[PDB]
């Protein structure tokens, strides 16, 4: 009750403003919340649409959301805490306090600088940068034996100084820790994300993050395609059982198809770390021009 606690905020302390993003399993909002100092903070809000998908107490939600607010790393979002709202039939319904990053996701940025108005086209070093951002950011999870078993860029949120942070979370656990949702909730997963062995069994550790991150990788460098143009996903299993893989998309280095490739090896235990990508990677941008 020291860390559980302080992760909870006051309700009332809140105000919720407009809906950016409305989704089967939760909803992110704009909010602002009341400070000590008398100003307000702006912040997303994000819900969960829960309905009997839980098989733990809430307080399991919130030792969970105290753990991550300890994160304390630029490519890793810091939670603010965590409000409640009771429903009418009396259950509590828990609302995550984020940092407003003023950018938004980066899928959608990306998407963005295709366009005119958007961002400017972003050049080969800086998509590059945003996959070492990444890779710290899983680096240090894994470090701490966090699974975030939702990596994809639309989770990965862009900082005000164009620093990439991982986020989303609703998924994420410690490894050997048990389940909080029960068998509904891994249908949030993005079957074009899953690692050929997670598709196979209920089987998700560090190096299907890895397979993760090389599919994150590949829609940046892609600047957003959706993973495996012309392959339907509950073709999935099928096309990765015979071997098959994301292709190499246009004007990427060899390089880098070969460090995104080394995330796909059937074997798990061939795959590489996130220490060992994120060198490679670093060691890559190094050896560009400015
Ligand atoms: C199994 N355990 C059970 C218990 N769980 C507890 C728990 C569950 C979930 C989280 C958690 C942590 C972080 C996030 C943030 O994720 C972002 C990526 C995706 C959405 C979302 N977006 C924004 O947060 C956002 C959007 C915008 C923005 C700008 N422009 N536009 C259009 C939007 C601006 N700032 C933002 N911060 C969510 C949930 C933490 C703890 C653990 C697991
Ligand atoms: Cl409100
Ligand atoms: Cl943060
Ligand atoms: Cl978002
Ligand atoms: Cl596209
Ligand atoms: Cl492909
Ligand atoms: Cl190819």
């Amino acid at each position: 009750q020291n860390k559980l606690e302080d992760v909870v905020i006051d309700r009332n302390l809140l105000i919720l403003g407009k809906i950016l993003g409305e989704g089967e399993f939760g909803s992110v909002m704009e909010g602002n919340l009341k400070q000590e100092d008398g100003t307000s903070l702006k912040v997303a809000v994000k819900t969960m649409k829960l309905d009997n998908s839980s098989q733990r107490e809430i307080e399991e939600f919130l030792s969970e959301a105290a753990c991550m607010k300890d994160f304390s790393h630029p490519n890793v979002i810091r939670l603010l805490g965590v409000c409640i709202e009771m429903s009418s039939q009396g259950i509590p319904k828990p609302m995550v306090i984020l940092p407003f990053m003023k950018y938004g996701d980066l899928h959608t940025y990306l998407l963005y600088s295709r366009l005119e108005t958007g961002p400017k086209h972003i050049p080969l070093q800086t998509l590059l940068k945003f996959m070492v951002d990444i890779a710290l950011g899983m680096e240090y999870l894994s470090n701490r034996n966090f699974l975030h078993r939702d990596l994809a860029a639309r989770n990965c949120m862009l900082r005000d100084d164009m620093t990439v942070c991982v986020a989303d979370f609703g998924l994420s656990k410690k490894i050997y820790s048990g389940d909080y949702y029960r068998q509904g909730r891994i249908a949030k997963m993005p079957v074009k994300w899953i690692a050929i062995e997670s598709l196979a069994d209920r089987v998700y550790t560090s190096k299907s993050d890895v397979w993760a991150f090389g599919v994150t990788m590949w829609e940046i460098a892609t600047r957003g395609m959706t993973p495996y143009p012309g392959v339907q996903n509950h073709e999935m299993y099928d096309y990765l059982l015979h071997g098959h893989r994301l292709k190499q998309p246009e004007d990427c280095l060899d390089e880098l198809y070969e460090i995104m490739y080394s995330c796909w090896r059937t074997d798990p235990l061939d795959r590489p770390t996130f220490s060992v990508l994120r060198l490679q990677l670093e060691k890559l941008l190094e050896s560009l021009p400015d």
